[PDB]
C-alpha cells in the first residue's frame, strides 16, 4: 500500500482503458469509492520499483475484476488539481471475473460504455479521465 512519486512530488498512477475487443468501442468503468453513482476509469498508485505497466493491469484486476492482453501506453496524464501523474495502457479484456477484490471488499460496479458515453459521464468531475480517449 506504499504510495510513490515522481521527483516532482506528483503521484504515480497507472490504469488502463479496459476495452470489449480490438475495435475499441465499448471500456469498462467502475464505480468511484468516495462516490458510487459516479464513474471513473480503474487504476491506482504504483508499488515500489513496480513497471507502469504492471501497476496497471494490477490495479484493473482488484478494481474491476478483468484480465486481458496488454497493449499500448497511449499516454501520461497529469491531475494538477489532485498532483498526479498516470500512465494508461490500453487492455483488450479477455476474462471477466466474479467476486473480484472491490466487489467483495467495497461493492465497486462496472459496467460497460461505448466510448462517446464514457467521455460524457467522465467528464464532470474525472475531466482527466475522459481526455484519456481524445486520441
Ligand atoms: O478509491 P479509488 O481507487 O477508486 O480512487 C481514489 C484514489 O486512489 P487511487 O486510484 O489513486 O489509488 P489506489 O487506492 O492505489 O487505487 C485516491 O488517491 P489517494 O490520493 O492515493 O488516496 C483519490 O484521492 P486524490 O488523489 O486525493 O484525488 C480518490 O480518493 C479516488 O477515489 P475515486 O476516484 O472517487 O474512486
Ligand atoms: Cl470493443
Ligand atoms: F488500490
Ligand atoms: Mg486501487
Ligand atoms: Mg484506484
Ligand atoms: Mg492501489
Amino acid at each position: 500500500q506504499t504510495r510513490t512519486y515522481d521527483g516532482d512530488g506528483y503521484k504515480k498512477r497507472a490504469a488502463c482503458l479496459c476495452f470489449r475487443s480490438e475495435s475499441e468501442e465499448e471500456v469498462l468503468l467502475v464505480s468511484s469509492s468516495r462516490h458510487p453513482d459516479r464513474w471513473i476509469v480503474p487504476g491506482g498508485g504504483m508499488e515500489p520499483e513496480e513497471e507502469p505497466s504492471v501497476a496497471a493491469v494490477r490495479e484493473v484486476c482488484e478494481e474491476a475484476g478483468v484480465k486481458g492482453t496488454l497493449g499500448r501506453l497511449v499516454g501520461i496524464f497529469e491531475n494538477q488539481e489532485r498532483k498526479h501523474r498516470t500512465y494508461v495502457y490500453v487492455l483488450i479484456v479477455t476474462e471477466v471475473l466474479e467476486d473480484w477484490e472491490d466487489s467483495v471488499n467495497i461493492g465497486r460496479k462496472r459496467e460497460w460504455f461505448k466510448i462517446e458515453d464514457a467521455i460524457k459521464v467522465l467528464q464532470y468531475h474525472k475531466p482527466v479521465q475522459a481526455s484519456y480517449f481524445e486520441t
